[PDB]
């Protein structure tokens, strides 16, 4: 419960560097120098750091300034050994992206935004990032009439497929991860959840290198079960990255420490990333990225406390989830409840639809009332998970 | 604002026949005979009626009883001319489906449930239904540990692909529509929204004849924009059916009359079904199905009032949405706001990613501050839509 | 973690007795005989039992049937030693109550509902109940014009003042507890949250013996912090009873076991009930009542299992919350965050507004930016708390 | 639909002046000079203007700067005739207020916050404001152990009683209006809803001149019915001010124009404000204040457009709500649904509880099932209302 680099905890530069400006107030902390960020995270046990183009390099920066910033940064990474596993672009802060990057009603802003992305892919390759995240935060509307809904999706597809074709063309070993979000900053964002995101990728021409980057808080903002949406992404072989934080209900994006929102949910999230599926199946072996914000009420000691907290929470949940699954009481409760039974195909090997229709024991002579008497024992099984969680077993 | 059969208003037998039992009380109305339902709906201007297998035919019914019920029903349809455009199966009422049909932890219940579906497909063909709806209402969990998340999806796929292969095999001209729902009756349902549903179909073997059946209320239960989710379904060419009702917020499934929930949203929903996309694209020309419930406080006069209300609301919204789009002030407001501009591809014909990166006017020499000065005028445009809605223009 | 009568765990007859019918399906369990409920609950460690008049005595019961049923139930209580601390009135399942009891639009119904309550006060008094709970579940509307909102609150007051007047008159030592609920079964219910119930009580003629019965899931259905709510009820000394359960978000009411919802909020509710306020103040001493429903997926072993899960959940939280406040590291963290500092009055002993305004050091020469440097360290206090919750420290 | 000063449309300086910075981006508009705001608003038909102390006078303003600024603003008011009906205090943007003003854990900060309020009361009185608004935006927490909840309410009371005491002492005719808000910017805010604010007021020493300022979007953020909320405030005669805007669901605060959110609820709020209660009762006569923000996508033409949209929205709703209640068909529908019947007291003139209980016809021989046959016809009353809303009848 001391993190180490094979744990693969990655942190975004914008998280610990978030100085505290919210919509009702100014920053409460001084800016965090990025070299200092790299040194402080390496020391806490982080494996890597991620950033947005404008997190390191100002929008305004001249070529010389860009060279100077990147040199110090590269030096810092070298001194520490921190990797840079994911890179992303800021397509939401400057006033020009008031109506989006890629789905901006203005065509000249869509070309600028797509060029901001291609340049960033080149920097992403250079850094040795394996994933390029795309968070379309300003793509949407506040009013139903603001957009042509089909055009938005065509413009979004265009953007994404041009970027993907460009990776392919240059031979970069980079994958694109789209990060779905319900709302905020727009009152409605395009591809609001994990399924919209997932569905969207199947319409792309270069879909093969496009996957997702779900975020705890984002699904929770539409009241979805985070464990069930990552399950589906994994199931489809599209869980390319993951962002973990906490959220307490449907409200503004809180960005708390992982485990400080919905704890029981955090627990089962960690059981799926760590243990996978009960009957076997896919596993996610990428980085465990923390995309959160150190509460504005706290000074810099709280920033480093908060960074430590993320990794601690994940490790506490991991031991509890490993003991839980190892527990023989839990394994037999799982058996009773039919967890392993769900793993069995419904049809017998070689059985056809006509075969089952016509099988008298599966329908005509099936006793539905007897079958309804089964005690699934889901509460008891729920109860065992929580007793494991509470460290009482 | 007198409905007629080319309007294609279809009503489910369970809507007007809903006698009023909620989780806190008993029915407040007497049962509605299904022949009387057909006669009363034909007379109100409905085009068709839909039903769940157990809405017409009791679970218990002997073959003779099934023959007798279907004969009277068929007679009624013949006497009136009402079609039966969609059929669906009850996989959620009997105690046997306490943990689902298709994703039931018990394998014997999954075989029964799939056989209940194949038999129903045969009845669906017989009735001349073009769509077979599948609402997986009991597929999910209340506890994160109740299921093996990957197995659930494999079991769901198995069910759905067996049913689809069986349509194909028998040569029925029937399509399957899955209806996504966030929650209720389960605390979390599998394929909770339109994207999960959409994503899910791309993993199926018989995906080609599988599409969606979104419902106003269902998306609204996860706080999504209904117009933007049907837009995406349409965009993907998967909007096979549609269910319209009203819902006032994130809470239990209310099932109000279309236009009695979120009115402005209802309005833009009707603008998309009726007018389509501003720059052109797909159109939805299937039935406009009302899946709602006549409030339990009201007697039978309210049931028929409520049925009339659905069609009235849709026709009032339709005229307001046609005037709105015809309005030359509105067309020029759309132009200013860049609604048509979104229709233009981002890249020039023949332009490549390298071409745009390297185009100095799109990036390097792009004036982002000048571009940020643009007045999108989205509020004014929103305001014009509402003045059209209020019948003030 | 073995409950004893000393713990004051009370259960509603309706909870273990809930047979499984929900809006989409029939009962999955057989009716529970009340004598068995009493016997079962006494073997688990329950302190008492509570009921609604129609949980015990059927709506259409003859006089002979009523006495048999009470002879049976009084015998059971006598045999087992269980107490009956609370009694409530079912003003919701019979179709007569579709528009409410007390705020029904029909005056004849308001008279019957209130008659039904007065008779029930006699019964409650006879049983030795100390609390009389009023849950106005059908009090509200689906539509904004259905009700005259000032007249609904006048009617509500009349009902509550008549019942309280009657208690005072008859010399019964009963206190009325109003149970606020935002929705379900009505689309909007009168006196939606703790706040609303408390405000209403202050408009009552006999508000001195009228307080609240907050329920965990009801407040979570509005997105409110359950703990902030009962704190406010406590502070006004109006916390007369409490109903504990689980709710996983804004959706239908789940009625999960306590701690099977929002764990961390459950942990903080236990802390408040057990440890009181950090700086002292009123404490809650009534029954810890569980109003939940055994999931319908579970048979009768599941029912006694979930009844036991309420009590184990609570005892495990209590143990952690006691360990939490006793930790010296936590006591120190609390001092550091200003938790005890909030207890010191803002003004000085006999300081006036005018004295405060001209004091130079409090305003005029107050260094606002120096003050703003304080690291409140709330993340670290939060992290310690979860660490005590997880049985880690 | 041309507003006139007689309409009492008031606007906050912060609303038209909002420059566009949100959590994900910088300002998209230039600062608005306050003199121009005053002039612009008087040309649109505004009756008055309201501000926060720091909207006008910068936090670090010298004495010389403060007088210049007030000379400029007083001149503008004089020139245009605008009134200043409400003044409020910014106890939220400066980093000193990260934990609150009045309920900050730091005692030195509580003293400065209250000093800052007292000084602002003098200013408000000087300006001729009738209402003093208190919005405790930083009063709350992200974490359940950050605060002693009884001590936070004691501190809050001290602050409000000190300010009210001061008003009384100085002979100013100002009334305090507390503005409840459930969240944002804190994860949970003290006095979350109308209900909570009203309950708190009754625990105050000087609660007689302390009332509420409900805001439309704040209540919709909890899923509450805005109309039920102000009705309850009205009924207790505590509706001192109102803030009108739009909110599309439980998500961040949108601050859309009034009627650009939930239309039908907007329609029913106008009806209540204009027509009062169907059976009579208190009526609201203060300013109709708009606290919204011009979407950041819109330039300055958009700003004056949205200021005008507030007033047109309201005037269009008012016209429909007046037409609605005057319709004979609607008056009849209301009688039929029992709307006036709710106004008749339940008991008879000098009827006691005891008299009611033994009356055979009210209980004992009351035919509950005959009573339950009444068709309340709420769907048809709702349908008439939407038809008047849509300018259809
Ligand atoms: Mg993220
Ligand atoms: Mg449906
Ligand atoms: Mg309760
Ligand atoms: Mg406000």
């Amino acid at each position: 419960v001391q993190p180490t680099p094979a744990d693969h905890f990655t942190f975004g530069l914008w998280t610990v560097g978030w100085t505290g400006a919210d919509p009702f107030g100014v920053a409460t902390r001084k800016n965090l120098d990025p070299v200092e960020a790299v040194h402080k995270l390496a020391e806490l046990g982080a494996y890597g750091i991620t950033f947005h183009d404008n997190d390191l390099i100002p929008f305004d920066a001249t070529e010389a300034e860009r060279e100077k910033i990147l040199g110090d940064f590269n030096q810092a990474l070298k001194d520490t050994g921190l990797k840079v596993p994911m890179v992303t672009t800021n397509l939401f802060s400057h006033p020009v992206f008031k109506d989006g990057g890629f789905t901006s009603n203005d065509r000249s802003i869509r070309r600028f935004a797509l060029a901001k992305v291609l340049h960033n892919i080149d920097l992403a390759a250079e850094m040795g990032a394996e994933t390029f995240v795309m968070w379309g935060g300003r793509e949407g509307s506040e009013y139903d009439g603001s957009k042509d809904l089909a055009a938005a999706l065509d413009r979004m597809r265009e953007g994404v497929d041009t970027a993907a074709g460009y990776i392919k063309d240059k031979g970069y070993n980079l994958r694109i991860a789209l990060e779905p979000k319900p709302n905020e900053p727009r009152g409605d964002i395009f591809l609001p959840t994990v399924g919209h995101g997932l569905a969207f990728i199947e319409q792309l021409e270069h879909g093969d290198i496009v996957g997702l980057n779900p975020e705890t808080g984002h699904e929770q903002m539409a009241g979805l079960n985070f464990t069930h949406g990552i399950a589906q992404a994994l199931w489809a072989e599209k869980l390319f990255h993951i962002d973990l934080n906490g959220q307490r209900g449907i409200k503004y994006d809180q960005d708390l420490v992982f485990g400080h929102g919905d704890l029981t949910s955090a627990f089962f999230t960690v059981d799926l990333l760590e243990n996978g599926f009960p009957n076997g199946g896919p596993k996610y072996t990428g980085p465990r990225h923390f995309d959160y914000k150190p509460s504005r009420t706290d000074g810099y000691d709280g920033v480093w406390d908060s960074a430590k907290a993320n990794m601690s929470m994940y490790l506490l949940l991991k031991e509890r989830a490993l003991a839980f699954r190892a527990d023989p009481e839990v394994q037999e409760a799982m058996k009773t409840s039919g967890v392993f039974e769900l793993g069995e195909t419904t049809l017998n090997a070689g059985e056809s639809a006509a075969d089952l229709m016509n099988d008298s024991a599966s329908f005509a002579g099936f006793d539905a009332e007897a079958a309804a008497e089964r005690n699934f024992a889901f509460i008891r099984l729920n109860q065992l998970a929580i007793e494991h969680l509470l460290g009482s077993r």
